[PDB]
């Protein structure tokens, strides 16, 4: 295994996609977590410059924030498939469930489910085989994010199933496990379970706290939620064929 | 020695702060790269989580676009030291020659003069050696962006200057050299040395041809230089 791996951001809605590829293998297979319509001819220039052979676009979640770039991905790369949770009822090419694998070559990504923003969340972590990348790496969409947590308002969330995800999938990881998150309002990149669990002000509150502070919060409508979530649930796909 | 790093945006400005520490020494010293004035709080905040002690706060050149952190982070944190090149003809507590090293427990940087940009550009390079960074890591400013380069019609800069400081000081590194610039408006984070020698689309010319490009690029006035530089070349203070 050898590991290429970028963090991309997307200004609008300050998301975070990643590109991770096995450049060891001879078609350097690689994946999109996350990716965005806005940048779609970004990611797929880039995906050219470095000779990647672009086999998953793969969500976390279905985004509230952005529309996914997963489609129209698809409409350019034939032959790449789209990935999503079974749970998030969105549609997709593939289906996952917890404790599946997905492979880049010899590099393979662990899917731990992870719902409480959505119900559909899951969270990516690199394998723990022997030949895999280390620290692992945990793409934990909406569920943690550095020094905080998603909203559990919409789209099914419940705090109460958020804390549970995030304690039993996430922070039982090792503590050097980097945490690479969907979103990110402060200008941060990266962070670590370690870190996380010594740091993070929401998810090192006892469960009841937790709870108690999120109820209370006051967060206005989603401002894009209710064109984001029903595009995202047909895989950001037109129901016309592309024109020019 | 054992590196910790993080990457900081400040959108605004669209500015990359870079904290460098290391975690195997007992005051775990760090380091900021081009820290900005806005984020200095935030920057605070995460040194204090971390339990590091901050030493340096570092300028790779004098910034068009923002006001330094400088000046406010000696301010807050009283013994902090502000660094800059003395190319640059700015005020701080220390200025770097090239060649210079800066060091934080065991780890150090390398001082490269890279003008072009501005006649005071520098480029930090973690040091050489078993117990340094791999693959090592060049701070490259506004001298290389990420699939670009700064302009060089301000600050005294030069384009002829810019091509010569990056075919010799950066391009001259080993190809996986990571390159981090002090700025991205694509949303882009790092690249490599080999990456730009193969896809900048204007340093992978020949010197004449830059030259040309840059001569012929239609920008406007930098929106915000004559409140950023008088106020950079004081430390922010
Ligand atoms: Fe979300
Ligand atoms: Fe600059």
């Amino acid at each position: 295994m050898k590991l290429l791996f970028r963090q991309l951001f997307e200004n609008e809605s300050s998301t975070f996609t990643y590109l991770l590829a096995d450049v060891s293998h001879p078609d350097k297979p690689a994946l999109l977590i996350d990716p965005v319509d806005k940048t779609v001819d970004r990611d797929l220039k880039l995906i050219d410059e470095l000779g990647l052979k672009l086999i998953y676009a793969m969500n976390t979640h279905v985004h509230a924030d952005h529309v996914t770039g997963t489609g129209l991905l698809k409409t350019k790369l034939p032959g790449v498939k789209s990935v999503i949770s079974k749970a998030s009822g969105s549609k997709a090419d593939l289906f996952l469930e917890p404790g599946d694998k997905v492979s880049i070559g010899d590099i393979y990504l662990e899917v731990r489910a992870t719902p409480g923003h959505t119900a559909g969340c899951v969270t990516y972590v690199t394998g723990e085989g022997a030949d895999q990348p280390q620290p692992r790496m945990a793409f934990t969409g909406d569920a943690v994010l550095i020094r905080g947590c998603g909203r559990t308002d919409f789209q099914e969330g419940s705090s109460d199933q958020l804390y549970e995800s995030v304690h039993s999938q996430i922070f039982t990881l090792p503590k050097d496990t980097l945490i690479y998150p969907a979103h990110d309002y402060k200008g941060f990149e990266v962070s670590t379970v370690g870190e996380e669990m010594q740091h993070n002000p929401r998810l090192t509150k006892d469960k009841e706290t937790f709870k108690t502070i999120m109820s209370n919060l006051n967060l206005s409508y989603p401002k894009m939620i209710d064109v984001a979530v029903p595009a995202n649930m047909v895989c950001g796909l037109q129901d016309v064929p592309s024109q020019a």
